[PDB]
């Protein structure tokens, strides 16, 4: 019924695609006005921390189309199609992997490229689970939510939102150049060739996965990945960190099992509970 409500269990598929009514959300939750661009909004605001993560967290849904973020000229460049991320970073993987192939032991390169696909998995554990989950941990600014917003929060805040899902390369370039520089300062250099192709390919992997999880009925083999991950945002997002599987999620203890509990609700109509 009303989607800012987790639950124990998920609901039909046809019920994450209604559109938020815009008036009846900003008037009941008092929160972001949808029919307004969201960044400014939120640069500007009067929230504080614990509201923000509360608020941003409980899904609403724009409809068929995107919701603005800047509302201007500068739009074109939040909204990236799943198709993009392959198209940018694939020919990227082949070149550094090709590389490795002619200037290395083959069969070592292979290994190499591997183990980089391995430590991705776990990059995507943390990086989801520490950065894009920092919530509670942030600051009392604006600056610090628009940040998060840009980052993970406006997924969860859209999660249908089928242009904000999958990451803009201009925020990617960012993230991955430390990775870049790091792998390339310790390992020997056809090492790093072989090993950052393998988890530049995990990413892609990944961010395609988290893709069809959302807009997609997956064969047989993915389709309990694809409740596990949606369970990450319908039912409690302090769990279930791994997309690509829950791998990591056994080993660090943030299984979302069966009788997790929902994700508390702190804010309503503007108001803290107790
Ligand atoms: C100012 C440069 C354009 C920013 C576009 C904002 C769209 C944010 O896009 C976000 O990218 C994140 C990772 O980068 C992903 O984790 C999120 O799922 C996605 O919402
Ligand atoms: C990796 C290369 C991919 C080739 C392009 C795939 C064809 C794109 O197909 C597009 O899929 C979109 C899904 O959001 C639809 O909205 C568009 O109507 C459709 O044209
Ligand atoms: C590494 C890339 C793996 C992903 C390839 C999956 C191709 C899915 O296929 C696409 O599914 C889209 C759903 O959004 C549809 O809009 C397109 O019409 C269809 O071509
Ligand atoms: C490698 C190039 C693949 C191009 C993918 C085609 C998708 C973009 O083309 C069009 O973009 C429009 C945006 O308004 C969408 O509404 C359409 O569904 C889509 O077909
Ligand atoms: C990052 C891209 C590679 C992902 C590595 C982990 C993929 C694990 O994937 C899982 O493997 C299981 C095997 O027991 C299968 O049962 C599941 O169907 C499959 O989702
Ligand atoms: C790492 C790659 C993960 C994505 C693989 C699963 C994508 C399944 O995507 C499938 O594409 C098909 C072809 O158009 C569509 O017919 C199906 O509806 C869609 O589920
Ligand atoms: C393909 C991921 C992004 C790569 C960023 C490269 C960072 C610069 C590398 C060379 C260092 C110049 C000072
Ligand atoms: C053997 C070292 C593997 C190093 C892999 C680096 C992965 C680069 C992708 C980083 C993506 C940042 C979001
Ligand atoms: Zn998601
Ligand atoms: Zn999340």
């Amino acid at each position: 019924f009303d989607s800012t409500t987790f639950v124990k269990e998920l609901p039909a598929e046809e019920k994450l695609s209604i559109a938020t009514d815009y008036s009846n959300d900003y008037k009941k939750h008092k929160f972001l006005d949808l029919n307004r661009p969201l960044l400014m909004q939120i640069l500007r605001s009067d929230f504080k921390k614990d509201f923000y993560v509360d608020q941003i967290h409980r899904p609403r849904h724009y409809g068929k189309g995107s919701a603005p973020l800047f509302g201007n000229f500068l739009e074109p460049l939040t909204k990236t199609a799943w198709w993009v991320v392959p198209v940018a970073w694939l020919p990227v993987v082949v070149y550094h992997m090709g590389v490795a192939l002619k200037n290395m032991n083959q069969l070592f390169a292979c290994f190499l490229f591997c183990v980089g696909v391995f430590v991705w998995t776990l990059i995507e554990y943390g990086l989801h689970r520490f950065l894009f989950h920092f919530d509670d941990w942030l600051p009392e600014s604006n600056i610090a939510f628009a940040t998060h917003f840009l980052l993970h929060g406006c997924h969860h805040y859209l999660p249908m939102d089928k242009y904000r899902l999958v990451m803009p390369p201009t925020l990617f370039v960012i993230l991955c150049a430390p990775f870049y520089k790091l792998v390339f300062a310790l390992l020997p250099l056809y090492w790093a060739y072989a090993g950052f192709a393998g988890g530049l390919f995990g990413y892609v992997c990944y961010d395609e996965c988290h893709f069809f999880l959302h807009h997609s009925k997956l064969p047989p083999f993915m389709r309990k990945l694809k409740k596990y991950h949606l369970e990450h945002h319908y039912k409690n997002y302090q769990l279930g960190f791994g997309v690509t599987s829950w791998f990591w999620d056994e080993v660090f203890g943030t299984y979302l099992g069966p009788d997790a509990p929902l994700s508390k609700m702190k804010y309503e109509s503007g108001l803290e509970v107790l």
